């Protein structure tokens, strides 16, 4: 990704954020390719081949994205340049643009690394975002279901579609949970 407008150390949450979220995710990716299916249909809804590969595609075109910071098929921004983060909301995406940036809260209300399974953080909120972009892996994914049980009591299409689906899927992967 492209990484600009940044001041502080949050321009160190978010390098470090890219980072995790490039090993979460190809871990991720690794798990569909590989892992256990039963997992995988946990948050997938379907242990079908076709259904697999199109996550890890996914997975490891978001692992690409967020490995650079100056290049890449994205901008990120540090801070929303424009007043488009609404309440409650850590960050959003232009997918018309390819273009991310994080709400303040991002950096006051995450941690980087969550512990608690399903739990929200830096990393994987990061993750979400890519897979909206569709520069990264088309088509961009949707916000169908936020959090553990919307997201998983979604239909197999609607999951596949979901950006949540892949932040759970690949905390999920890292805890062993
Ligand atoms: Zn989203």
């Amino acid at each position: 990704t492209e990484v600009t407008d940044c001041k502080g150390d949050a321009e160190s949450s978010l390098t470090t954020a890219l980072s995790n979220a490039a090993k979460l995710a190809n871990q991720a990716a690794e798990a569909a390719e590989s892992g256990d299916e039963s997992k995988f249909e946990e948050y997938f809804k379907t242990t079908d081949q076709q259904t697999r590969t199109t996550v890890a595609e996914r997975l490891r075109a978001v692992a690409k994205e967020a490995g650079s910071t100056s290049g890449g098929s994205t901008t990120y921004h540090c801070n929303d340049p424009y007043g488009y983060c609404e309440p409650n909301v850590l960050a959003y995406t232009l997918p018309s643009k390819n273009e991310i940036a994080n709400c303040d809260i991002y950096y006051s209300e995450l941690p980087p690394l969550a512990q608690k399974c399903h739990a929200q953080d830096q990393a994987t909120t990061t993750l979400h975002e890519f897979t909206h972009a569709p520069g990264v892996y088309q088509p961009g994914t949707e916000d169908l279901g936020y959090g553990y049980d919307a997201a998983t009591q979604l239909s197999a299409q609607d999951a596949l579609n979901n950006a949540d689906s892949y932040a759970l899927y690949a905390n999920a992967i890292e805890l062993k949970c």
